[PDB]
């Protein structure tokens, strides 16, 4: 799943991608990528593969569902002329159903989620070298917890789109499940959703492994 | 030079180590370790070796020379009953000679630096499983630059103290020199001294390699 030298990699998502990145566009120099997994991906590429000249860009936005991502996709993502795009999205699409159950217009149901991911992949894939779908995740080891069960269904929908569109799927949730057998969720996040540096390192390493750097 | 499971590792130094860590003592939970190499060391230990149960602690203090470290050693470092101690120090000892050349009581010359390091190792080694000396560094590839030449001399004084006491020496400066052949210093720091995340990852990986994790 190699990243060609001299390429621009645009990483898209919600707050976990955002991590305080610069506006309108987060770039590597200084701290413009924020302080989470996107900044860690860039740091590993520059420290281990500086000659690859990979330009990493962050356009994550806190609170986004896949509907928000789709609305801004051409202007915020494709206008940057990416060679590679990654997308992690879905935790908010599910979370709103639990933290705002009566505020139904904030919810994105699974059919809208799957259809919107399919459209984004279908329009993006012909214009990039590769697109990477990164699973949303929820740091709850009990897969019968209702929200965890719903997140797993959305992850499956993403996996199915990745398979049907033939783009790579990075199962970040599976990496957390392995780690949660050793560490309890409070070590990784204050709220099962937004990880500390440790969980951002899990995401970055999963992505870097998917692109053959680790 | 492995770290035995269930051990407390206290990391000491100047702002490079500090990185906004919590007072009076920086601990892992949340962001108490700051947002630099000490936090990255802890993150890798917990993600890759959670069963090791390594408690990482940060007592770095911005602006410290080795004289400042020695003054607070017993109360800030040894009182924590460390199993392992790391120390990176020296860049300020040198830098003050250049940024405040006439303010001589802020300078620490090489004989004082060497003798103070000797004393810190001598007093610590019998009380810990292992101590690690981490080179200070200066992100200037021209070895003839006067400050870079002086930093190199202090690094070699530290290396010689480590060899005399038979404690591990981690040559962080050498890892930066290799990377500086590929990336210019402005990619790594705004001032040749305080690195961005990329440089903190260089330091963390050098430490982790020295303890057998990478
Ligand atoms: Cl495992
Ligand atoms: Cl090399």
């Amino acid at each position: 799943a190699m990243i060609e030298p001299g390429s621009k990699l645009v990483m898209v998502g919600d707050s976990i991608t955002d991590c305080g990145r610069a506006h309108p566009v987060g770039e590597a120099p200084r701290g413009g990528l924020g302080n989470g997994y996107v900044a860690l991906v860039d740091a590993h590429l520059q420290v281990l593969h500086p000659d690859w000249r990979i330009r990493v860009v962050n356009v994550g936005t806190s609170g986004n569902t896949v509907a928000d991502v789709a609305r801004r996709w051409e202007d915020d993502v494709m206008a940057l002329q990416p060679d590679y795009v990654s997308l992690m999205i879905g935790v908010n699409d599910v979370w709103r159903q639990f933290d705002m159950p009566l505020v139904v217009e904030r919810h994105v149901g699974i059919d809208e989620y799957r259809d919107t991911l399919r459209h984004l992949v279908a329009t993006t894939k012909p214009r990039v070298r590769e697109m990477f779908l990164l699973s949303p995740f929820y740091l709850e080891p009990n897969r019968s917890d209702p929200m965890r069960k719903t997140v797993d269904a959305y992850i499956e929908a993403m996996r199915d789109v990745a398979a049907s569109e033939h783009v790579p799927f990075v199962d970040v949730q599976a990496e957390f499940d392995r780690l949660l057998a050793h560490l309890n969720t409070w070590v990784l996040a204050p709220d099962r959703v937004h990880p500390y540096l440790n969980g951002h390192l899990v995401i970055a390493r999963a992505f870097l492994t998917a692109v053959g750097v680790l």
